[PDB]
């Protein structure tokens, strides 16, 4: 109940919300059915429209008008945005040449440059080029300020998950808004776009920018606008707020546009009907900038133009139906569309089986347009698992397609020609970022970056301390003229041991054998230098990784590779080696096929054993440094040390062997040498964070050898490929992957074929950032380079996408 019989006189677009049943006059009251009786009359004036004409200049102030052209309007803060242009011979902002804004030029009383966040729904990255002729204001912001060629949304590339990621710097799994539609089993409650449940504060985790500002005594404009409030009225309201006295004035403001998303759904991303919505958005930008210029704020305010996600061509006829695969379709609930999430229809049904549903959905039709996953098996780059609201069974849908339960769902809900939600690496889903103002750089391009990074920068722009989030603070410093945040490298927590020869061969009873009893002092000092680290500067190019948690580990040197060997996990945390362009690939000699050798620097008690692999009928083993890339027949024996061995399912050894035998050399030849760091990952609770010992759900049978959930590699070389990886004088180039360690290759529908037809495609799907691996391992890479730390932070957030132009 709201007693809607109070008044909005003098309260129009008030900043503090009032508590029911008192009637509201804020920009959200409509959405709550709670506005005072006179809200439209007083607060939503429309008389005479939004522009001054010649004949209104100097007019007598008529309060009924939407905006004013009277003499007193500038000091009242309520002129039409084109007032000075029409009535005072001023130019439109877009017609002025751009001049660098070296320092903020603010009216007295301003303590900091305000921030205006202009968000556009469904604004695909390529609109910046393809619509440039009809968006002159946006094009001026873009070319005069700082821009990226695109910004990466989070998965799923839906509206609410991305708007709230923008607000919090959090992944949807952490902020809780994991779709436009959700079921929370603990609350037993459902969230949807339409309706009241979504207003309950319990859905919304983390700490969004407006709360962060408020707690730190920076005042915030109310960020959300009722859908019926016209864009012109939003702009005028913001401009009026910017004329409040110093003590009442917000420092941060938000504008949100439903376009071009609304039209893109109807007409597709490049439908000819799309030109008009783009023109209209640009006109709104022009109104804001002309209004700021009137207030002399156009060289004071930092403006961010940002999208939530792109738009892809999708039609009703491109729908896969679960009823074409599953026998018991009525025993499931699907969240449908551009992603799929499946749960049991009834919790009282003990006949329900996820394993059979997955099997019924796996590679069933020659060009099936979705792939099922248990959520813990999704690519780790999506960070889409650690939330009770994310159903165990997930469908990744091909771009341009929909999934539905039954055909009746499509025609008893073609309307739409566009949709979004797909994998966030998909080109059509990428969106836009422009920063313009005193604090942003002038005429500067920056590389694509992820939207999780923006919260930190919005905090920097306002002098705020960000709440803990998933951005990497400092990685977007290169966007900014000043207000940079100067991060320090984390402190190493565990120091390594450097073991020498300490054990005799006969102390080991590991059940391993090697044909290596084949015997010279010229070369005997040599093997010794190599074991003491003589070639370490060749193979460890960026310093050893730092271990950021408490543990016991050994640095082990070899001719061809260096490793950090964990006495707790019984295997390396990391193995580092450099492969030059000239390197040659050799095979494993026949006699050495099953060779595993005791490492006399490491005690039997802290070693794996071959017996466990023999007894374990499911598990085999592989090596982190590959024997194929040994520098000499003698160096090869090092690759067979028990300390270089890791557990691997036979199915996974197909992937791993092909990566090591074929792909490393291919990368080295293409990138002019590569430095490789590989290792195991344990993430049994799928939280994207390093497991402790007590979280490991699986061991090699009859032993304490933990089974990794994933294996990673980080492949670095010189950005200037005319320089070899091991002699690079400047910026680096990286690509990385986190491959799931699976007992089958069900994920790859072509896996019965030669590895050359499917393995590289798998690896590409599982591309990762160095930062993702840091989280999953507790390691810190690139500790000793010649590069600035902010630049290294940028490198660590880079994702190699494998999408064309
Ligand atoms: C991306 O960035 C984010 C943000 O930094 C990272 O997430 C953080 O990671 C931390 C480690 O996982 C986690 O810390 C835990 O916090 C517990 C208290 O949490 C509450 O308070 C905070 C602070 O305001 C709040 O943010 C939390 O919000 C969550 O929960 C509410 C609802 O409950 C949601 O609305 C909200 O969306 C958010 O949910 C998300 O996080 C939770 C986990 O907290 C998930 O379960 C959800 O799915 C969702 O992802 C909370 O309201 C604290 O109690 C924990 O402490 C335990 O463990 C420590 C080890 O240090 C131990 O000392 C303690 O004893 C304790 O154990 C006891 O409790 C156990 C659980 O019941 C029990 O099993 C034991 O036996 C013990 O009794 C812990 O410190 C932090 O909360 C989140 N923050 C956020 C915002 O998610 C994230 O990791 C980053 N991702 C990547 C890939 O890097
Ligand atoms: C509730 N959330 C968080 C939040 C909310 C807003 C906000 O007012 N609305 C009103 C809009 C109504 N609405 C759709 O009707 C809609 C639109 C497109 C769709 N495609 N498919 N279904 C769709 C449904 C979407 C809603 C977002 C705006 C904001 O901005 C957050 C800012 C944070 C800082 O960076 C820029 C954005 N956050
Ligand atoms: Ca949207
Ligand atoms: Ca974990
Ligand atoms: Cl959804
Ligand atoms: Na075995
Ligand atoms: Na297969
Ligand atoms: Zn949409």
């Amino acid at each position: 109940w709201t007693a809607t019989s109070g008044s909005c006189k003098g309260r129009c677009f008030e900043l503090q919300e009032v508590g029911p049943p008192d009637c509201r006059c804020d920009n959200l009251c409509k959405s709550y059915s709670s506005c005072c009786h006179d809200f439209d009359e007083l607060c939503l004036k429309t008389a005479r429209g939004w522009e001054c004409t010649k004949d209104r200049c100097g007019e007598v102030r008529n309060e009924e008008n939407a905006c004013h052209c009277s003499e007193d309007c500038l000091s009242r803060g309520d002129c039409c945005t084109n007032y000075q242009v029409v009535c005072k011979g001023e130019s439109h902002w877009v017609d002025d040449d751009c001049e660098e804004i070296k320092v903020p030029e603010c009216p007295a009383g301003f303590v900091r440059p305000p921030l205006i966040i202009f968000s556009v729904d469904g604004f695909r990255a390529s609109y910046m080029k393809k619509g440039s002729k009809v968006m002159p204001n946006i094009e001026k912001l873009r070319s005069c300020g700082t821009h990226a060629p695109y910004m990466r949304p989070v998965y799923p590339t839906k509206t609410f998950p991305n708007l709230y990621t923008l607000a919090t710097g959090l992944y949807p799994e952490s902020h809780g808004i994991v779709g436009n539609s959700m079921y929370d089993p603990v609350f037993d409650a459902s969230f949807h776009l339409r309706g009241r449940e979504k207003f309950n504060h319990r859905w919304w985790g983390g700490q969004p920018l407006w709360i962060t500002a408020t707690k730190q005594g920076v005042r915030a404009g109310t960020f959300f606008w009722s859908v019926s409030i016209p864009h012109e009225r939003r702009i005028l309201t913001i401009l009026q707020w910017l004329s409040l006295p110093d003590n009442e004035r917000p420092s941060v403001y938000a504008f949100y546009s439903e376009q071009p998303d609304f039209s893109g759904h109807k007409y597709g991303p490049f439908g000819p009907e799309m030109t008009n919505p783009l023109r209209e958005i640009d006109k709104t930008v022009g109104q804001l900038m002309d209004g700021l210029k009137q207030l002399r704020l156009h060289r004071c305010v930092n403006v961010i133009f940002v999208g939530d996600h792109g738009m892809e061509d999708v039609t009703c006829d491109r729908t896969e139906f679960l009823s074409n695969y599953l026998t018991n379709v009525d025993d499931i609930t699907l969240v449908p569309g551009t992603l799929g999430r499946i749960r049991a229809k009834s919790i009282n049904n003990s006949k329900y089986d996820p394993k059979t549903i997955i099997a019924a959905l796996t590679c069933k039709k020659p060009d099936q347009h979705f792939k099922p996953y248990m959520k813990q098996h999704l690519p780790k780059r999506l960070h889409y698992a650690n939330n009770r609201r994310i159903e165990d069974i997930h469908l990744l849908v091909d771009r341009r397609w929909h999934v539905a339960r039954k055909p009746l769902d499509v025609y008893k809900k073609c309307f739409f020609q566009g949709d979004h939600g797909f994998d966030n690496k998909v080109n059509s889903m990428q969106t836009v970022f422009v920063g313009y103002g005193p604090t942003f750089k002038y005429r500067t391009k920056v590389p694509p970056f992820e939207n999780i990074e923006l919260y930190n920068v919005m905090c920097d722009l306002l002098g705020l301390k960000p709440a803990p989030n998933n951005g990497t603070h400092g990685s977007l410093n290169h966007l900014l003229r000043t207000n940079t945040f100067r991060p320090t490298m984390p402190d190493e927590v565990s120091r390594p041991n450097y073991p020498g020869i300490m054990y005799l061969q006969s102390e080991f009873d590991l059940g391993c054998t090697c044909d290596d009893k084949v015997e010279n002092k010229l070369e005997e000092l040599n093997k010794r230098l190599h074991t003491k680290g003589s070639t370490k500067e060749r193979h460890l190019l960026y310093g050893r990784p730092a271990v950021l948690y408490r543990t016991s580990y050994d640095i082990l040197y070899h001719t061809d590779f260096e490793s950090g060997y964990s006495e707790i996990f019984l295997m390396p945390l990391w193995t580092s080696y450099t492969i030059s362009k000239q390197a040659e690939v050799s095979s494993i000699p026949e006699h050495l096929t099953n060779c595993v050798r005791p490492d006399v620097r490491v005690s039997p008690g802290f070693s794996q054993n071959c017996l466990a692999y023999k007894n374990d009928k499911q598990m085999s083993y592989g090596f982190l440094f590959p024997p194929y890339l040994s520098s000499s027949p003698e160096a090869k024996y090092d690759a067979f040390l028990v300390t270089n061995m890791v557990p691997m399912y036979p199915a996974f050894k197909r992937v791993w062997a092909y990566f090591q035998r074929v792909l490393v050399k291919k990368y080295a030849s293409e990138r002019n040498g590569v430095n490789v760091i590989s290792g195991p990952i344990f993430d049994y609770n799928y939280d994207g964070l390093r497991d402790t010992e007590d979280e490991i759900k699986q061991y090699v049978e009859g032993s304490s050898i933990p089974v990794p959930t994933h294996y990673y590699s980080i492949i670095t070389s010189c950005l200037d490929f005319t320089q070899p990886a091991d002699k690079c004088d400047g910026p680096l180039s990286v690509s990385s992957f986190i491959l799931p360690h699976r007992p089958d290759n069900d994920e790859s529908c072509n896996s019965s074929e030669d590895e050359s037809k499917w393995v590289e495609e798998l690896m590409k799907m599982h591309t990762a950032r160095v930062r993702d691996i840091e989280h999953l391992t507790g390691l810190d890479f690139y500790r000793k380079t010649s590069r600035s730390y902010s630049e290294i932070l940028t490198l660590k957030t880079y994702l190699h996408t494998y999408e064309s132009e």
